[PDB]
């Protein structure tokens, strides 16, 4: 129902969503945490709420009101997309047999045969994706909750939130998203080292310590 | 490099790209319903060319898949390059992860364990798409190389990618009368198992095909 391609088409919205998902937020500290004017920010929020992608509630807090994953492909041969509703995760297993799908069929109908065989494995991939994303969304809520209870630092969680979705970041990258200087980011990394396995490798690369975590 | 989100942001562009990937099959670039001035059509084609999606009679100049998520706790997207993907097998083990974690360290243990599974999923997806896209090209040549009817190919093309479509939906994007579409499906039936269910829903018989 909601037109997500249209919502994500604008780079300001994309940024607004990136922060509404990290936490807070409003309005104030929302148009603050991005480098475009507050009149445009006010505009985009109404568009998102109109579209049924945002909700507000009493200070006016905004929150995302949907849980959908999307998939699309664009090649010279094909263009398609499929929307996926998240939530009710049944943790199951998927076997994805891609060998030895006919790499060289010489005739039609047999080409239709394989493409279907491929579709059957793709339907599993889509299911798997739907499942993990339902899982990561629920678990993220718990990480967000546990963090605030165990230690109430919002920007420590924000960095952690960011590193969990995108595996790596520079202090530069992070500093931008947080609208606070590079130094004030480094000491937030130093502070969260007490609780979470974060580390500064190289000289500016902030990564989680995969080895220790698993 | 190409801002695909911006490109797909517009209904018309989206309808253009669904035709432009099968110009072998389609007679026009638009669905009959998306009634849009011929100067506006020209602009969208330029906007897409300005971005690096098209290249000239226009052709698609990228082969990408994306994936994105929007939930109250998450927003992320990831663009994948296609082409040469080696046919391997993937196991997605989710049985397999605990639903009641207690410790903050234990929750992060699970997230990275989910992240490791997602990497797999993403690799299967990229493999599948590379494979499918190739086979799609082959299917095209062959269809016009064996029974030679476009539009029948267009119907075949749309069903393979999207599972099902109503007669009305097909009639719309082919710019043909509904009787004509119904006719093309009849002629089509004796070459490939297409199936009308409830005399409005066009679908393939995956059972007869498998």
């Amino acid at each position: 129902e909601p037109d997500l391609f249209y919502i994500l088409g604008n780079k300001v919205r994309r940024d607004l969503l990136s922060h509404l998902t990290a936490m807070e937020a409003y309005f104030s500290l929302l148009s603050s945490k991005v480098s475009v004017s507050s009149t445009a920010v006010a505009k985009h929020l109404k568009i998102m709420e109109r579209e049924g992608v945002l909700q507000s509630y009493e200070k006016k807090y905004y929150k995302i009101s949907i849980a959908k994953s999307y998939v699309f492909t664009l090649t010279p041969e094909m263009f398609w997309y499929k929307g996926l509703d998240l939530g009710d995760a049944e943790l199951r297993d998927f076997e994805i047999s891609l060998s030895g799908l006919d790499t060289e069929p010489s005739t039609l109908k047999e080409m239709i045969t394989d493409f279907i065989k491929a579709n059957k494995e793709l339907e599993k991939v889509l299911e798997a994706f739907k499942t993990i994303e339902s899982y990561r969304s629920s678990l993220m809520r718990k990480i967000k909750e546990a963090y605030l209870k165990e230690i109430g630092d919002m920007t420590q969680l924000a960095i952690l939130h960011y590193l969990l979705l995108n595996g790596r970041a520079t202090v530069e990258e992070l500093s931008d998203r947080l609208n606070l200087k590079e130094r004030e980011v480094r000491e937030k990394i130093s502070e969260m080292a007490r609780f979470v396995p974060v580390k500064i490798i190289n000289d500016n690369t902030v990564v989680l310590d995969e080895d220790q975590i698993l």
